[PDB]
């Protein structure tokens, strides 16, 4: 549904320049970001003889964080920060070095004369794509992280400056998906336990999670045990993920969406307790407004699902991350005091994890 | 308990005169007063023929405000401020001007030819009644706004000087009630942060409130959601609801007293947010201790309540009020850090709230 | 330039059938369109008694966007798709009816008894008159939408099938402009803000216009401010209006070209903040080149100027204006990084405004 | 016209609790604050035998950052954030200690039998006295920096609890100023130069200052040097102090207000260089105005006046602060360029500089 028209060997996507002297092939559009490497972004470049004779063509990879462009804003109020920036020339071969991966080795002595490769690395201080849209409810403008891969050609002019015609350039928007980091280890459960005093008789609330890393679409089994010491009754119990977002660059926005939920009215009285083991799966396809949380596309690609709990690297600065995702679990019990109202008392906690994508497999 | 010895028919109140010469009756003697309109008083008086021959009578409105040790000196005993003054002639007929209400109208072909009708409106730039007596810990002497309506009679003498005797004159002291008018404010909502000494995570408190307007005896549904991700534990909620006066006038006095109170009993334990609903009523009743408070009546009298907010108009000056009446909610949690003594720290934060008395109800549907 | 043979009285324009039967007479070609109303074609038609006997002649309006190699074939060679059309009976008098309009009423009483009046009115939907042939650099036909009145006789025959000669009638292509309302949106302005690659100040620009509605050959006063608070040198200062077409009928094309621009010299230091008054006058004179814009009229005739910026009623489907014209301000800085290339980054934001021609001279002033 | 009523001796302030029970007496209001110490603030509380019987007394310093309260906010939002907290007990003697300071100890054998000192320290990560009030053109509700001081009796009931009764306590809010640290050294002058290219041909303007910091009402000497070497002409010269106030703890609120000005139409044309020294005095009773800006006390108070220039220690972070006060010069040329509208061109540029209160004298 997004644009990047494939040409198959396996599936490598091209796009071609108005001016049709320089096209871009790139083995894919996602690259994975497991925390110890993030996977480079090589490829090749189609140039036409004549049509890119006498200048010269590079690649860029640049990330942005924009806040405000493409907005209906009173006073159009925009901000871009740019985070990375690396170009290199691939037109006029640079040194003897060629196809230093198979990848461009193969598409290459596949596409004919005319074809070189690029190669471009991802630093370990980036943040991974982010998106965000307020919903009519919400306050402060869209923001998100951009990857953009460019290819274009210069040339120079008799007044002494050098010319970058948008026609003679083609821009790919790519994106950096996280997974989970390769080999990490066996991982405790999430656990968490309160103490709600009423009358000084206590609720106590437990919550316990299987591991502290999930998989989007992984079904994650959410275990409460009430303990109701008290004289009321928990009527309910509401089990549901929340994500939290927090813009950290061009304004301090915060958001708290549920992505996922599970409400029952339960029965706890007084001298008695109950475990119960729910399983909730936070995906974007679970509620039709997309609006207000925070995506790793556009709001309209299908492609497009909820972002990854940020990482940040040690050392680092959050804000240099632009946005910040975050994953937890919310257990509401609905007390009840027939008197006054003490019966509408909801008391809640929350049990953090993460969520990202299955962890890489090599060769 | 007040005095206006009344006569039925539906309830109408009389007062007669030491000198028996003029009698004053009144549909009530409590009038509303809803933001738009406030209801005028209508009423008739009975006069002796002889009694009142050769003198007039009239029947005046007055509003003032009084500081002093009595509360009701109709001339002077510290100081007195004339917020309105209105009178009219009720005995010589004047013009062929009759009945002008059904009260009087039903009043006068009831009584006798001898009863003649009067009407005084009220302006819209008046106070409620207010009434204040300092408590014994309080300083700053009683005070109140009053509503006087006055029937007397003055004959002419010799010396080219008239007279206006205390025995043909009759003394009556109504009260102006606030009603409801229409349209309320927004939901009454509060949001607070704390962050104590060698603590880097907040502890949240949130008010909600109904609605913005309640009235006299409904009960104040509040809704507290403290979010504790803080390391110290809730001890204790207390939710009451204070009454705040302002004396502007004569001087500038001050008080904020509890008219309700709860203590929700369930904490907050750290890094756990809870969420309760109290529900408190002020009332008068609520506490035997009258003193202090800004009530609409005598602190003695059975019909007296507490006032209702001060309702200042559109560019009017607020010293014009005489005294300001307000109501808000407070919500104190006790914090404890058990170390040295942040374990005492209790924070605090109010939602300011209107209370006054039932919207008039006067929608076409009561045919009087 | 463009024809429509006039005649002095004030000035009407004339058109003759080769068939010498029937002409059509018009107040102008150019007929305005302020959003609220736009002015009806009102003319008159001259018939030859003998030559136009047996049988009626008609005269309609239609409004048509085409799409392929000749924007004017009122038939078919590309993609033709009405908006409009409307069509009276002129010749036999229909009706006692007769100059509705001063204008034909005089040219009735000025022409002879061979002369009669006809009026077509113009829907609230249409598009004004819209224009576009692709430059050489420049991918996808040329496209447009006319507006044609369309005199022209009818006549019978034995095989029961009417005939419609094209000798017997008068082709006539006015058009559509846009003239200002009465009111116009809020000031024009903008704010952008750069954090460059290792930099921690950001770089600030905010662009402000007088008016949001601009008439054609009316000065466009841009202030520009830049706060550099960067350790880069803002070494230009790029300001020029660009026209956005967008064809949404046939194929979705898209333009985008300066019809102004200035080159405000003087640069912004670091750690200082400047402010410039630029003044743009986007005009059709302004370049040679006139393929690839959207005019209102051919690209060959004099009174042919730039679109006005289409105004999509409420409701209305923006597919059913064929064109969409559109004017904004762009403005690019040139900062310099000394180091890698940092120093070719230039940024860019635009603030968007409406073009037209001045509001109607209607204010009763006009005594026709 | 704050309050703290004085009884002389040279000047001694005094507050009595509703109570009666206890009064406390401070040698001053305002204490210093010179970069490498600041006044401690010792005093002492005179208690009532019987009224004081069985309960302690205690007086403790706190500094908290306040945001919101006392506002017509429409969803009342407040927030405080405590910044540094110490107590000590008073009443029951604690240790043989006594009048640690001559203060004290001529108050106590001045007062009576009932008099106890005590000595409460700042310590050197705190900010100064801060306050600000929003214009009606401001947004962001108000905020500041208090210091208070509290005397209180605590005594205990039969439920095992102790009680703290506002009757019988005092407040004290005191004021932390800035003053110039002691022992300084000679300082340079603040310089700066810019250089305007107009066409190429150069404007060139050089600002400078006789030294780097200056004391509240000490006048401020600017030398302007343009030299026009364009074809255009500089028909005015600005020059204003300018304050620049930072919340940095609640929301990020930000201010830029003028509070002193000197603007003059000079002449400066092609090929001609000028040389000005005007002299500016920023000040708080400048301006009828006193919204918008930071004050170091109440917009009422009579002894208040413009903040000092923040001064963050070394390794500390400036969010600690709550709010942030810095001065500096703008000058603004207003060059003309008859044509198009080159003419209304004001180029600018500013020189930083510290504002505070004078250095501390020794006895």
């Amino acid at each position: 549904m997004k644009a990047n028209k494939p040409a198959p060997n396996h599936v490598i996507f091209k796009k071609i320049s108005r001016d049709k002297s320089v096209t871009i092939y790139l083995g894919k559009r996602d690259y994975i970001d497991h925390v110890e490497r993030v996977e480079p972004v090589d490829g090749v470049v189609l140039v036409d003889p004549e049509l890119v004779k006498g200048k010269r063509v590079y690649v860029s990879l640049t990330c942005a964080f924009r806040y405000g462009q493409e907005d209906i804003d009173v006073m159009g109020l925009s901000f871009r920060r740019d985070l990375y920036f690396s170009q290199v020339q691939v037109f006029p071969p640079v040194g003897a070095s060629g196809a230093t991966t198979r990848l461009q080795e193969s598409l290459i002595k596949k596409l004919g004369a005319n074809t070189y490769p690029f190669l471009l690395t991802f630093p370990d201080y980036l943040p991974c794509s982010v998106m965000l849209q307020p919903a009519p409810q919400d306050v402060g403008k869209s923001c998100g992280v951009d990857f953009e891969i460019k290819a274009f050609a210069t040339h120079s002019t008799d007044v002494e400056e050098d010319k970058i015609p948008k026609k003679s350039s083609v821009r790919l928007l790519i994106r950096k998906v996280q997974h989970a980091p390769r080999d990490m280890g066996p991982q405790p459960r999430a656990e968490a336990s309160w103490q709600f005093f009423m009358s000084d008789k206590p609720l106590r609330l437990a919550v316990s999670l299987s591991k502290e890393i999930y998989y989007h679409g992984e079904p994650i089994p959410v275990t409460v045990a009430v303990t109701n010491s008290t004289e009321k009754t928990v009527k309910k119990i509401k089990v549901l993920v929340e994500q939290v977002t927090n813009v950290v660059l061009y304004s301090s926005d915060y958001y708290i969406k549920t992505v996922a939920a599970e409400e029952a009215q339960e029965k706890v009285p007084p001298n008695s307790s109950l475990t119960k083991t729910l399983t909730l799966v936070p995906l974007l396809a679970n509620n039709r407004e997309r609006r207000g949380i925070a995506l790793d596309g556009k709001i309209k690609h299908e492609d497009t699902n909820l972002a990854s709990s940020t990482i940040i690297k040690e050392g680092i600065d959050k804000t240099v991350m632009g946005i910040l995702v975050s994953y937890q679990i919310k257990v509401k019990l609905t007390v009840s005091g027939l008197l006054g109202e003490l019966t509408s008392s909801e008391v809640a906690t929350e049990v953090p994890f993460r969520l990202m994508h299955p962890q890489p497999e090599d060769p």
